[PDB]
This record gives C-alpha cells, sequence and structure tokens, in this order.
C-alpha cells in the first residue's frame, strides 16, 4: 500500500517521473519517435528513491522487480533471469513491469567488469522495439553517479535529479515524522522545517526518532508511567548535535555532474 | 534515406562527397590516390551517425555500423576476432560489384580506453585495427572500402590514430536554416496549430544542437499530454506557441559554451581539414 | 559475573548504550519510528570495548555471540561465508519464543574490509552477505530482537556502506579520573599494596591513560619489588611503595599518542550520529 | 639506392648513415675498435624513415628483413620468440659466404616496450630475447655482416637498457628547402601542372612540412581542381593553378606540432 | 655461550633478567602476569640477535631463530609452525623457549598478491602472541622480536610487544671488551693500548668494531705478500690510527636522533 | 690474468683483500670472510673485466651470467650455476667465481621470490668452501634491502682517475696510426670525468674522422690522426655518466659502504 499519496510533495520529480513512464504506458501513440525505457534517479541519499520508484509501480498496478546491485554482485545467470521474469511477468496482460536498481553503482577480474556488466547493458538495448512486445522499464538509482560511465549512462535517457528536499517538502514530512508522538504545543514545524535547512528526508526521520528517543529516555530514568510529551527545546539539543549527513563538497559535485549530464 | 542531405549543411556536405563520392564515381582523376579514413567532429547530437548513413545510401552501398563501446567491452581478451571481421565482411560485400562498403565508427575515443582489468586494452586490440586502415590503401588494388569514424571527443584522439584518417570534418553545430528542416521534420506528427510559426523559433533556438531540438518539441509535445491527462480527452490539447516560449525559459543548450571553446580550439590546431 | 549496574561511565557511555539497546527490549512499542539494531563502539584501544558489550548482554539476561572479524576473514577459505551466515542463524534461533535479545560482537570490525587471498572473494562476497544481514535485522515479518555490537580502535578504515548499517554510534572514550580510580582498585586487587600509597591521587597522576595501560602501570610496579627481592635477596618480595609508582610513571607514557587523539576527535565529529 | 640517392640529405643525415654502416662494409680493416651494428632513426613522423632505410640495402646490394614492431608483438601469444629470433636467423643466413651484409630494419621500434596481455610473457620474455640478439651482431667471429635500423617517432618510449644496443642514432629532421623541390617534383609526377607555378617557391613557402604532408598539400591541390570539373561540370580537369597550392596552403599547417619540435629537441640534446 | 655479563652492558640485561627470567623462575610472584612479548630496538651491529641467545641459555632453553625476510618471500602454514614446535619443545619439562624474530620490521611488507601480502600471514602471526597471554595456562614460550627500524613497526603490532628495551650504542667500557673480544686471535704486538682506541672509537656500533681491526689486521697481511711473507709481520698500533681515519662510524648522526626521538616517544619499560 | 683492466690500484687491492687472501690464506681469517662481493657504479667502467680478473689471479673457473636473460621455471638454471661451480670446485681447492651482469635485473608469483629467494638461498649456502660471487650493478637503487644484505663486500667501482685513463688512451691507440703532436697525457687531464668506455668511443670517433677524409677526399691510405681530431670530436662528445647520477652513485654509496 504506496500509492501516489505519496513521499510528502515534490511535484517536479514527480511530474518528470510520470512524463517518462506513466503517459507512453497509457497512450504509446501519442509518442511516434518512441519513448525511453531507461531511468535514473540520482542524488544525495536517503531522498529515498526506493520508495518513489514503489509509487509508480503502484500507479501502474505494476509488478516491481527490486533488486540490490551490492547482491547481485557468473551471477549472469540472475540478471538475465531478472528480465526474463520481468518480460513474462508483462503478460498478454499489458501491465507495464518495471525493474528497480539500487546502487546501481554497484555494476560498476575478468568476469567482475563486462562479463556480467555488458550482458546487463546489452538487456537494455533489447528493452528498445524488438518485434514490439515493449512494456518493461529499468528504474536505477544511485547516489554516486561519479561512478556512472558513459556506456551505461546512455543506456538511461531520462534521468531526474531526486533533489534535497525543500522547506515546504521537509515541513510535511515533520508532519509525516511527528504522525504518532505525542508533540506538545510550543513546538510550531514550521520553524523547524526552516531551521532543518540542509538535511536530507533521510536524517529528518533520525532528528525526531532521537528527540522522541529523548523523552522515552526521561520517562525510564525518571520512572514514569508514561513518556513526557516532546518539547520544542528536545529539537534544539538534538539539532546542535545532529547535522546534515550531506556534506557541502557532496552538494558541489552532485550540482556539477548535474549541470554536465543533465 | 539518401544524400538528399539530412537537412541543409551542404558545406559539411560537399566535404564529404569531395572525400568518398567523387573517387567513387571517378578513380582515375585522382592520382596521388585518396584517404579511405576520414573523421566527423563536432558536439554530440548533431546526429553524425545519420550522416554517414545518407552517404552510404547516396552509393548503394552497405552500411557496416558498429559501435567502439561494445567492441571494446563485449568479448574478452579476443575482441580481435570482431575487428578483424568487420573489415574482412566490408571487403568481401565489396565484391566484383565494385559497390563501395563503408564502416561507420561510432564513439572512435572507445577504442582509446575501456580494458579495465586484463593489462593494457591497448595496442593490441587496437594496433590491429590501425594495421586494417594502412591496409585500405591500396594492397594489391582492391580497393572500395572506406571508414567513417565517429567523436564528439577528439581529445581523446591519439597522434597515431588521428593520422590514419587524414580527412577530418567538424560537423558543426547547426545553422538557422538548418534548424528550420529539423522543426519542420520534428513537427512531423504532432498537431502544431498555427499562430507557431517555426520560422521565429529556427531563430529563438540559436546555440541547440539538432539533439536537444527533438527534445524541445518532444517536451513541449509533453506539455499538451500532461493537460489531456486527468481533464481526460483522446486528442491531446493543440499544441501552442507559448508551449514552445515556456519549454525554451527552462531547457538550455545542451553544448556548453567552453565545450565550444575546446572544439574551436582542436579544430584550427591539429585538423586542417 | 558482570552486569551493567558498571562502575563509571554514565553521563555519557553507558546510558547511551542502554538508550539503544535496553529499551527497545524492555519497552519496544515505546519506540514508533523503530530502532537500530547496530551499533558501533569506537575509540582509542585497551578502554576493553569487548568488556562493555559483554555488560550489556548479562544486563539483558541474553546471549553474547563473540566473533573475531580477523578469523572470519582468515579462517575456512573462499567460503567463509558457510560461517557469517550461520553466526546470525543461531542468533535469531537462539533468540526463541522466549523474546530474549541475543548480541552478536565483531571485535576489530576494521577487518572485515581486507585480509584475503582471491582478489574478488575477498571483498564483496562476505562483506555484502554480512552487510545484507544486517538490512535483514531491520524488520522482516517482525522476528525482531537481535543485535550486532561492532568494535573498532580504526573507524577510519570504516567504509561509507558499511558504516551505515550501524545508526548507532558510541565514542568509548578515554577513562575518565572516576573510572580509573575502580581500575587502579580492580588492578591493585591482589598485590600488597603498602599504605601511603593514596590510589586517590594516582587516578589523577594518570590522566590520559587508556585502561589497558593502567594494568601495566601497576604490574610494572609491583614487578620493581620482585626485582628487588631478587637482587637483593629478600625471602618476601618488598611491600610496594608510592615512590614506585612514581619512577614507574616517568617513563610509561599514555598509549594513546596526542596525534591519534586529534585523530579520533576528527572523526568523532565528521561520523558523529549520537 | 643507385649512389644512395642524392635526395639531399647531404651534411647531415645521408653522409652519417654511410659513416655507419657502408664504411665498415666496404672497408673493416680501417676500423680496429670495430663498429656499432644497431643504428637508430628517430624524429618527427612522415619524413619515411623507411624509404631511407630501404636506400641503404639497396646501396649495398643487400637484404632488407622489414618488420613492423607491432605485428611481432600482437601475433603468436606468448611464443612470439619464435619469430624474433627467426628473423635474425635469416638475415645471417641470407648474409652468405657471400659477404653481403643483410639489414633487419624495424618500424615502430617504441612497440617492443608495449602491446601484451600476459605480465610475464609481453615484457622480458620477447624484448630480452631480442635485446640479446644484438649483443649477439658484435663479434663472437662466427659470421659479422648484419645490422639492424629501428625506426621510431617516439624515443621517449625508448628504454635506455634498449637505448644502448643502438650506438648510431640519426635524427632524420624535418626535410630542407632543397630536399622539398625534389619532393614536390617527384608528387606533382603526374598532375598537369599549368606553368605560374614555380615549384621553387611553394619549396620555400613550405617551411616546416614533413615530406608526408606535402604528399598531403599537392594531392589535395588536385583535389581542387577536380571538384571543379565535377561541379562546373567540364571534360576535363582544370589545368592545376598556383593560388591553388595558396588557397590550399592557407588553410593546411605543418603535421608536426611546435612542441613535439621542442621535446625531439631535448631528447635530441640529451641522447645524441 | 650464555651470559653473566659475558659483553659487558648490565643496563640493557638487568631489563631482559627483569622480564623473562624472573617469571621463568618464580611465576607465583607476578599475579598481573607478565608480558610475553618483548621487543629489541636500536641501532644495527650491536648484535641484538647475540642478546636473545643469551638468555635462551641463562635458561637452558630452546632458540627458535627466524628471519622475517624469509618467513615473506620463501607462509602461514610455516608461521603457525614456528609457535606449534616452540609450545611443543616447551614439554612437561617446564624449560621456557624462545621465539627470536630478525628484522620485525619485515612483517609489514615484503610481498606479491597484495592482501595475503598484509593481514593474512601478519593477522594470524599477532593472533599467536595473543594467544601466549594464559589460554588454559600451558604457560613458558616468549617471543623475542629484533629491529633496527622501529618507525615501520605499527601500532597494534606494537601492543603485543609490552617490554621494550632500546639495545643502545655501546659505551667506552663495553667496546675495551669487545676490541678485547675481537683481537681474541690476531697476533697484536705491544705498544697498542687498546684503552685509548676504546676511547677513539667513541660513536661506532659493536658490528663496526669487528670491522676497524678485521681491516687493521688485513693491513698487515697485506704487507705479508706486498713484502714477501709466510706469516704476518706485524701487528701494530698505527695500522689502527690509519684504518681509522678512513672508516666512521656505520650509525648516522641523524639515525641517531631518529631512535632517540621514537625512544622517547613512546618506550615502555 | 692482472695486466689488467689498465691501473685501478685502489679498487683493485680492495678485491684481492675480499677473495684473492682467503684463498691463499683462509686460516688467518678466523672470523671467516664474505663469499657475496659487489661491484657498483657508473657504467662502462667495465665491471665484467675486473671480475674476470680475479678468476685468472686465481687460475680459477669464471661463471658468467647475464641476469637478464635468466629471467616459467628458471630456477632449474639458478640452482646449476652453483652446482657446476661447487662442483668444478674439486678436491682441487681451486675456488670458482660466479659472475652476475646487471645483478638489478634480478628484482607475477613466479617473478619475484620464486626465482629470487631461491637465489638468495644458495648464498647463506656458501657461508666444502670456495665458491664466491661477484655482482655487477650501475643501479645499485634497485639493490633490495634483503639481497643487500647476501653481498657483505661493497666496491665502489670509480670513474677512472686520470693516470688510469691514460693507459686506456694508450691501449685502445694500440693500433690506429697516431701521428706525433697528440701527446696523449694533455688528453688524459682532458678527458676528467668520462667513462672508461667512452674513451673508446672518443678515440674510435677521431680515428672514423680520419677514415671520412680517405673516402671522400678520394686518398688511397688514411690520413694520419691528428691531435685537433680529438680536439673537435672532444667538443661534442660529452661524458656519458650525468652530473644526476654523479651525486646519486655518491649519495647510495656512503649510505651503504
Amino acid at each position: 500500500k504506496v500509492t501516489l499519496n505519496e513521499i510528502v510533495g515534490l511535484e517536479d520529480v514527480k511530474e518528470a517521473l510520470k512524463e517518462a513512464v506513466v503517459y507512453p504506458s497509457k497512450r504509446p501513440d501519442l509518442f511516434p519517435l518512441g519513448w525511453p525505457r531507461g531511468i535514473l534517479l540520482y542524488g544525495p541519499p536517503g531522498c529515498g528513491k526506493t520508495m518513489i520508484a514503489a509509487a509508480v509501480a503502484n500507479e501502474l498496478d505494476s509488478e516491481f522487480i527490486h533488486v540490490d546491485a551490492a547482491s547481485i554482485m557468473e551471477a549472469e545467470k540472475n540478471v538475465a533471469k531478472i528480465f526474463k521474469t520481468a518480460r513474462e511477468l508483462s503478460k498478454k496482460e499489458n501491465k507495464p513491469a518495471i525493474i528497480f536498481i539500487d546502487e546501481l553503482d554497484a555494476l560498476l577480474e575478468v568476469g567482475g567488469e563486462a562479463r556480467v556488466r555488458n550482458q546487463f547493458l546489452k538487456e537494455m538495448d533489447g528493452l528498445a522495439d524488438k518485434n514490439e512486445i515493449s512494456k518493461v522499464y529499468v528504474i536505477g538509482a544511485t547516489n554516486k553517479p561519479w561512478r556512472l560511465d558513459e556506456p551505461f549512462l546512455r543506456r538511461f535517457q531520462k534521468r531526474i535529479y531526486i533533489t534535497l528536499p525543500d522547506k515546504a517538502h521537509r515541513l510535511e514530512l515533520l508532519k509525516h515524522y511527528s504522525s504518532k508522538v505525542k508533540l506538545d504545543p510550543n513546538v510550531n514545524l514550521e520553524e523547524l522545517a526552516e531551521l532543518t535547512d540542509g538535511y536530507t528526508a533521510s536524517d529528518i526521520r533520525d532528528i525526531v526518532q532521537s528527540a522522541h528517543m529523548r523523552v522515552v529516555k526521561e520517562m525510564f530514568e525518571k520512572n514514569l508511567q508514561e513518556p513526557r510529551a516532546i518539547n520544542m527545546d528536545d529539537f534544539r539539543e538534538v539539532l546542535k548535535v545532529r547535522k546534515p549527513s550531506v556534506n557541502q563538497d557532496m552538494l558541489k559535485a552532485y550540482a556539477a555532474w548535474h549541470e554536465k549530464f543533465k
């Protein structure tokens, strides 16, 4: 159960994902010059690229063949099977199957490179338009597109920068991660959102979790029945110590690669 | 898809004719011979691949297409087996029927790297290939076969490699008149709506490669399909001129102003022609 | 045999260990955003990161599956994978219906990132198999319960993927004055000490020494006295004096170099995570 | 080659080749401290080092065992040793009782120092086997006679052991004005030239071009004229004019970059 | 070749006794135990190898000698065996065995397969020393490591050698008994007065004393055969004088400051 | 014999010291004597000819091997080279001398260690008696601190002094008709800094000067050689040993005597 509720906002990113995949599914005839089956989600880590890609499969009541490139690194037997089954699972029932690759970086001594990598690279040239069949997509996810190699890179024509979340994005996160921790007024999430400039969505969950943990520590070593109501100065003290997980230089390194490989 | 000019780039075109179509039609006229190695270098997207296809079809000729990426990664140590075969078959397919065959190499840059592990990836496969071109010259006549190499990164290209391509044609970023016929060809079948006047777009798109024209129209048409969805409807909206306007604020030329100066440098200093 | 009543490290280290592991054990419902199963003990060596982790198992009447990363790399063969899956296997299994949480302890966590032969079975094969196991602890059809305490003196070695399957990281700091005292007591244990010694003023003289090189300082002070009995030719050893500690404390310095102290302190601030 | 052709390269190149090889052939007794059998032709590319070395064999009615170092590395995976010994084998053999000295010529000498697969067999195995062969040419009073002319555009690659089995090193320099003239003649050969062309002032206009990119300049000037006939639709080509050379000489520059020129010049002075 | 002060250097010696001869003679007296790893570090030539032999023979003990060079190039199989046999050779007969490692530095480099070089063989060995501690008693076996380059020595390696003895460049009184021991059998001639040599040889290692006398004696044999006698002449003061102009100390003044630094920051005890 | 190289005494007496004495009179060396001997210096000084001189001083066998050549096994040969040298040192106590040209060249699993430690071991073995190993190198940088300690005797074959050069200039004048006015002495001192190798070159190239003449002049006989021949050939030809290699040797020399 994870439709387009969904991630919290992010529209820009989202409509560009629709554009790539939801439309040619709904109406292929409208794309005479075709449309690319390879799609790349690149950005700082924690922004939960894995959850976004799940959202599009469920938008299309579609199968979501998830694989972590770590594990899959023969091993040729598996890489052909992952496509195999996705095409197969795209039955006469034109339900498009979505293959999702976590840590795409990790696909990059004779058998390590090439053997398993070109076998996979080839598979994507195949998705194009061999006697129609059609349907199957590949969403690759990476926090390190530096690793990504100029051949690899051209079997992913659609590349969407999952950006670090803006102030308005954070707010609805801070809401969604407040969800069920009894919050106490005086907290005013809005001023947090803006205090949390530069944090990924991952290390927001952390912030709240560690703030709420603050309160549970009290109940135990105070010996209260119930936790304390979670205060604003909880966030303040936890926000001194916890910093953004994405370093200012990684931020300039992404920004560079982004403009040179749109 | 013959040499009607894929699109009115004349300058480029006549220099390609010069290199290949003439010696085919009339070799006796070239007593000092003529070079079989020919290099298409410039910013990417200008579709060097389509141009080279045009010359084969100008000569009712075979077009042996190969991406240098694959020939490096995709085999093993003995990716030598394939590089000799590519020439093999092109000569063979240049039968008694003096139909000249054209080998086209996408990403020529890629023969100079991509070895990963086992030893060099250099020399073994590269000199085998470099040798093959010395062979095209004039070994017991036979003749006929050409090599069109394509690259967006002639920096990579190495001063030995370079000299088995004596004919070098800068495929330049397309001029206003070129663009127009592209904008036409990529409008082809997207219901366009009057008020659009392609001419003033062609001139608005100064500095874009031919690749990121297809993008601009595709993304403008995508604008109209986005509307149809959740409003519903089976035809989309009629594609407007302010579509192009808003899409043209966000989408910029894919070829960076510094790459433009880097090509221009290498063009003047390495490339006589 | 050694529960987490514990002697001193409250302020920081111990309560931060409780926080991580003892609470979610006693009361999981109180953590709706869950809680991390991977927990990292990083600091200068000698502070006995191994004895601390034992303390939390015995706090939870819990099993303590101890493994040295050295052995799991060198020992076995190519299929040292067989062992790494078994270590988790048995810990889950031994976390029976009896919701007693099992605690895997990894000495020298650094050592999973090198020490092989067939370049390619060395890395990845065994390392990702292990890295994967920890993603598994999270929340696969509940089961729950099992933890991983990794210990290291060299978190520089530690690698940014590895690092993120240990979300709880506790700097086991060089021991404070109050800590030392109860060590100096525990290592005096049975060496006839002689009054005039007053351990308190030692504890404060031994600012900057690890717990390891306290045992050394007393052992070498007591050795001072045995040297006497022999080359003096006395029948008992001498009673161990205070000026023993003084002259042994000139020569023996802290084992943790002032630069390794700045190197920890750096890594600490750039990879904090409570 | 028939007096060893007076192509022009007198002071410097040719006499220095004669010096090395033609004299000890004609009159060994005159060299009591012996004379080196390894001889290196190093310079910018295109100057046709391969044609020069042919000239010396034909000066001595001598055999010219030509081998490209590329091929000898590539073929016969590991046992490309079999060929390298055979090349010398045959050259000594072909230097029969008939004291005709044989000349081995090695194109791209640089290429013996790379281009392999198995770490251990690439270097050493084939390279020392070859290096050893040259120590053999010295004397062991078995045969004498055989020489090795190595050719390279990249003597940087050349390695300080390799280097010392070539004691005679001749910089084949970019061709002088007088040299060019007889090239411009030889490459005019059969392209109907038209008076008004006066090759002499071209030779001096083409200062800094290698011999290779002179063939290019004329070929591309003649191509100028054929382009006319076609798009003009004339029945013959046009007669090749002087302003052809002029407009082709704006665009075509020397193929040897001014920095390569300083890099050779450096290596030249540090390894005479 | 026991000790007793067979070489005449005490400070070093009593600190070696302290470490090893006492716990052998009377373990009960050490309740906090005693370290089995012991490190001999200093300038080269001072013959660390002969010193360590002396303690084995002090204890009628076995002396398992191994050069770390060989164990690297010429390997896990052997490193376990070296300990294996030393424990085994420490039979019910509580005769403590002593493993001696020449060039301890050499366990930290070598190799061929980067990764079997480090760790594989090094940690196997490092583990072995944690084992000597007190696994179900057994006890007895020691490890004397020798090095001229403790810079190489690595802060983990270092801490399985808790006893570290700086074998210092030999003092004037030490040298004398060397000059005696290396005159041993070269017919010396009066006029020579070894005492004033000992003090002339300030700053030389014990190694380059053997050299100085050998090369002085060589002076006299060269005469024989440049002059043509059947035995040597010969042997005299002024030989030493001329040979002492040319031959200098083998231990450079900067190595001297580098040891001295590493010694202070930080030697144990 | 010891004619021999021409006259380098210093070097020579230090070679005698190492090898000729313990051969004639071992009893005089109670602390033994080293069997491994290293000849290190700039190239061309003909280390190979010097080592031949000591074998012939001892009417001794001279097992010559280039480390280039001896580099899948190759272990078979390295054991055989010692084998035969010990064997050839028969009951007849004639000491055999193994000479290794380019010792540097002994330094993927089989390349290092396999053949190298097999060889390193052989020298620990020499410690029967009789057999020696003279290793030669122009690049003792390559030489490795284990290798290096199985060669306890190390003699810097220095760039040849003025008196040395003279008898070379004589020996390489040997048979080229020289012409008075030449006065070799002032050449020897003009040739400060040249190796013995690039003396042979100097004369050979000076004599070649004269043969040039005969040919392009068309004389019957060469011209007589000269003095200003040497002068012009000495402008162009410089020492083959670079001033930096000179400082690099000098460094290694003092740090590894």
